[PDB]
């Protein structure tokens, strides 16, 4: 415990400055710089684009949005608490605010593309009833809540949640951007994916200051495991084919993105998946 | 736990249309007052600081040391309790923005110490007072907050007390420096910070409203006055505001005037009946 700089009770500087971890602080300031609120996203032109979508297209989009809306207390409680380094706590405090902005944003999008209130709950009944939500909740137990959960495991899990889970949905929404549809959804999507990446990178940097890093095998387990989940969700459950994407290519993007994390965490690739997408 | 503020019945998937336009308004209001430390120019202060007297510098530096050591702990109370315990989405959003703001506050108090306190006369000797104020505070905050015996209702009040009152004295002390026209940076950031704490006090009072089981006005009163008592001991004994040319009797009054204003806000009766002694306390940005 005390053997860890990030957890060491002696890292809670007197107040703060002057900064001791310039790298961690730079990320905080970055976050601070990319601050934004839902209101900033213009949803004015969207409805005409929405109505130009085919029935199967509207089913896929309205569903992923709801899944986004479903996902959202790892950041709030554990890491903004266990880590003692002030620079890091400033970053987590900001990640909390932003996560809430993501939620307002998704609610806002659903609320305008789906006017009928009864349709909204017909939509969420299906959602909180599906596999991706449970298979993910269960995954969080085996790696975040369990007692044998070392701090290094949770840092890895954390980086997977931000970088591995939902990576496919961002890609799918990006895919629609190439077809030039729904400006407001696409704009908020890059804003949110940028934030997620920034969060994925932070978790990495946190991993990097670790004395007690878990085994590469243990890592590979959390990473690919979650890859499995993300993969079946977009291949089998909410087939990306529904919007004209290639079910197999998606399976490969997710794998590329996962290798990228592993290599970002210092380890070596395990899928050897090239990036299927050009965007 | 028949509390609508703590029941999971707190929304599911889609937060609109808003159920509590009440809290939501404050969240938007909070978002609208977003600011960062780098927006406060401290480049005219140092020369100002130098022209100050031994006691004024002693008073100012210590007040900042106390702000410093506190604002950053006032987050382990939000993060680990109010941001989680509460289920109403609207409130969760507000507490999230408060957490951020509180951090900007610590940055500012550090930037200020770091700019006025030349060398490590600060980390060494300045900060060995962490003084009965800091102590009686912990006790106060750990008997009405950190303890299990304490309900959620009491905590909200102990919350509004740490925000509305616990440092109301120092904000006042700095507005005094403004009256005197000293330390532009320090005084402007105090305007900004005090406006935030103000919003944060109001919020707790709004939460209290939604509570269904409010402790007894005899309990809501035991917390606030045990606060006033600590605050007053601090600014009239430990660091007499006389150091910057202020009237102690009057500062003891102002503190009381505020504590009352907090009581009325939580829908109760005054216990001092104290008038506001400082005419300069009618300002801009508040
Ligand atoms: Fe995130
Ligand atoms: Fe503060
Ligand atoms: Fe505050």
């Amino acid at each position: 415990s005390n053997e860890e700089p990030l957890l060491r009770k002696s890292s809670r500087r007197f107040v703060i400055f002057p900064i001791q971890y310039p790298d961690i602080w730079k990320m905080y300031k970055q976050a601070q710089a990319s601050f934004w609120t839902a209101e900033e996203v213009d949803l004015s032109k969207d409805l005409p684009h929405w109505n130009k979508l085919k029935a199967d297209e509207k089913y896929f989009i309205s569903h992923i949005l709801a899944f986004f809306a479903a996902s959202d207390e790892n950041l709030v409680e554990r890491f903004s608490q266990e880590v003692q380094v002030p620079e890091a706590r400033c970053f987590y405090g900001f990640q909390i605010l932003i996560e809430n902005v993501h939620s307002e944003m998704y609610s806002l999008l659903i609320d305008t593309y789906i006017r009928d209130p009864k349709k909204r709950e017909f939509l969420f009944n299906a959602i909180e009833t599906m596999p991706y939500v449970k298979k993910k909740a269960d995954w969080a137990l085996r790696w975040i809540a369990d007692r044998k959960s070392t701090f290094g495991e949770r840092v890895v899990a954390f980086a997977a949640v931000e970088g591995v889970f939902f990576s496919g949905s961002f890609a799918a929404i990006f895919w629609l951007k190439k077809r030039g549809l729904m400006p407001g959804l696409t704009f908020s999507n890059e804003l949110i994916s940028r934030d997620e990446g920034l969060h994925c990178d932070f978790a990495c940097l946190m991993f990097q200051y670790l004395v007690n890093k878990p085994s590469e095998e243990r890592v590979r387990e959390i990473i690919v495991d979650a890859v499995k989940i993300e993969q079946e969700f977009l291949t089998e459950a909410l087939p990306v084919g529904l919007i004209g994407m290639n079910c197999i290519l998606m399976k490969q993007y997710i794998e590329f993105v996962a290798d990228r994390l592993l290599v970002e965490l210092g380890f070596s690739k395990v899928f050897q998946a090239e990036n299927p997408f050009d965007f």
